[PDB]
């Protein structure tokens, strides 16, 4: 059982150890910019924006709960990559290798 305000002291170290993916976090450090990236359709099949700006921002400033609300954004992020993304592209590629480092560090945390 983890209180409130032991969330981020618990979970900080396997965000971290998604940040210190290098290349492969880049994409994902701040929300997606349609405009910016020449992506105009993105919102049009991503319902549901997430990245790893948002869930520091929250894990740090306490609006988590619980835990399965933080593993949810995490997963969140993960699977609009996997959707808006073909299976041949580099973002792809890379939110495969983050989700392979987030299952192996949050399994022991949980
Ligand atoms: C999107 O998932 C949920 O709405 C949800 C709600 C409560 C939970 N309690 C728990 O342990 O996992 C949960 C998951
Ligand atoms: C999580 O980041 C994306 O889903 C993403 C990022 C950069 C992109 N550049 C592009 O052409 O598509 C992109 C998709």
């Amino acid at each position: 059982i983890f209180k409130p305000e032991e969330l981020r002291q618990a979970l900080m170290p396997t965000l971290e150890a998604l940040y210190r993916q290098d290349p492969e976090s880049l994409p994902f450090r701040q929300p997606v910019d349609p405009q910016l990236l020449g992506i105009p359709d993105y919102f049009d099949i991503v319902k549901n924006p997430m990245d790893l700006s948002t869930i520091k921002r929250k894990l740090d400033t306490g609006q988590y709960q619980e835990p399965w609300q933080y593993v949810d954004d995490v997963w969140l992020m993960f699977n609009n990559a996997w959707l808006y993304n073909r299976k041949t592209s580099r973002v792809y590629k890379f939110c495969s290798k983050l989700a392979e480092v987030f299952e192996q560090e949050i399994d022991p945390v949980m």
